[PDB]
């Protein structure tokens, strides 16, 4: 089987990459795809709040040195997150109502992650999930408790900490450029930039139903208009795994010149979260779906 | 699909188990084939040494806490290990070279595990593969160390950090009654029981190739003869997973008093370390296999 990472390096783009964790890389057939298939590795789980600081201070990093390692060694790149991301936070953090301290345990979670492994990881998410669907803020414990100025707070952090990595912000649902969400993080995402917010890229969160890919080829370009020098894809998977959907999110990456790369949720089918709606590219066999011959079809034109 | 433990449970045996860990109860089917259809969960890598304590005195419990949260909002059994466990040490430990030292390391990391969940583990595995395939006590830092007192120093430990919990030595190729590691393992069991060591099971870790499940009917007994109270198969995977070598493996479990279950060592196929052989009872599409079904029908008859 081709590789979707080279072929779409010889494109220009900078990587395809997968979500993984250690006890991925042990069984199935997932190293073996990754070292031939994939230029790029994320912590499915292994770096969120939950699992890296489930009480204060007692930080747990050994599922993801596991996984920085592995990548290292395979000659892949890393990308990481989320620093703030209400959905996988510990109830000490939520519990928390006073300004200074959640604003010091906020940064020191985010300078603790990102200095362990300064200048291994070439993104971060650094904020997720931070819009409602109308497009106004997320009430989350950051935001009650902060106020908006939590965002400018945690990536100027997260550019102290590691000036070498790109900070992302990302979200779900921006895949219709008429949706209220997608207009409303390019709105704020350039408001921001405009005042020295170090935001270098949007990342879509690009969990789709069948016959959503098209949809992308007009949302991509609309997230690429805030100014960001990066937008990605994230976390794809589609339900039904079909090619016409999957080759059109890879040529909305394509058409899109600050797009930098895609990244899919998972190897196989059966280890999707959605493993009912076979959303992968590679079925329960390892054997890759005509979904990935499809696109490794699209590559090569 | 009628549930084996409720099957095994009838035939008056304890349980029928599964390893896992979050990920897995968070993906696929798992969760739900484990509701209905085993009695125990075990911990795969999560309560592992290196996952547990990757630097001195200094514990990660967050995917170990999920597991036994899990396991206690669905009523089933849990199994946890491995205490001592020469595959699994951080670097950190195997580089102490005094006595009184590892001797002070090694009984703070049974403590604090075993106490953390004092009351809600029913089996231990305390010390796993520490014999070598001719019979003799496997070289490793603590044999090398503190000697072989390290085997009783760490039963008499852990019994006194959780006097409830049954305790266990694991060993693999224990599966034919005519191998010397086989008669080893019953030799030095007898010695230490005798000495009032406080083991409670030797577990038999059935990792086996394509037609050794008959020779089970011969090794488990051999195992019992040793006069624990319990004895266990665990990690049990066949290559191949035909019905007959599954079939043999729950026989000599049935015919062995204090044998008290059978776990095995995940769900499906493709998230085997040896996937190729498709040695599980469910398929990458979550489907019982032809194995699972004999078993179900060898219970019942
Ligand atoms: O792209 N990704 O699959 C992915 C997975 C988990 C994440 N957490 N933060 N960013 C993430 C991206
Ligand atoms: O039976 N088991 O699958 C199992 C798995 C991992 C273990 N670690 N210690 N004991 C274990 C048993």
């Amino acid at each position: 089987a081709q590789s979707v990472d080279q072929l779409i390096k010889a494109r220009g783009k900078v990587y395809f990459g997968v979500a993984t964790d250690q006890n991925r890389l042990t069984t199935g057939k997932n190293a073996a795809i990754i070292q031939a298939d994939f230029g790029m590795v994320w912590p499915e789980n292994s770096m969120q709040w939950d699992a890296t600081e489930p009480s204060q201070g007692n930080f747990n990093f050994a599922g993801a040195d596991y996984l920085v390692n592995w990548a290292q060694q395979n000659g892949k790149l890393i990308g990481a997150g989320c620093l703030v991301w209400h959905s996988f936070l510990p109830s000490w953090v939520s519990s928390i109502t006073d300004k200074n301290t959640l604003t010091n345990v906020m940064k020191n979670h985010i300078t603790t992650l990102m200095t362990r492994y300064k200048g291994k990881i070439r993104t971060w998410d650094v904020v997720g999930e931070a819009f409602n669907e109308d497009g106004s803020l997320r009430q989350t414990v950051f935001l009650n408790v902060i106020g908006e100025d939590y965002i400018p707070i945690a990536f100027q952090t997260a550019r102290a900490a590691d000036p070498n990595a790109k900070l992302y912000i990302m979200d779900y649902n921006l895949d219709s450029a008429s949706y209220p969400k997608t207009q409303a993080i390019v709105n704020r995402v350039k408001q921001w930039r405009a005042a020295g917010v170090p935001i270098d890229g949007i990342g879509s969160q690009t969990h789709l139903s069948a016959g959503q890919g098209a949809g992308v080829l007009q949302a991509l370009p609309l997230l690429a208009s805030a100014g960001t020098p990066e937008v990605s894809i994230l976390m794809l998977d589609v339900a039904g795994a079909s090619p016409t959907d999957y080759v059109n999110v890879v040529n909305a990456c394509l058409n899109v010149q600050s797009c930098v790369g895609i990244t899919v949720m998972g190897v196989a089918d059966p280890d999707s979260a959605f493993a009912s709606t076979t959303p992968l590219l590679f079925d329960g066999n390892f054997n890759p779906k005509p979904a990935y011959n499809a696109i490794v079809q699209d590559l090569q034109q």
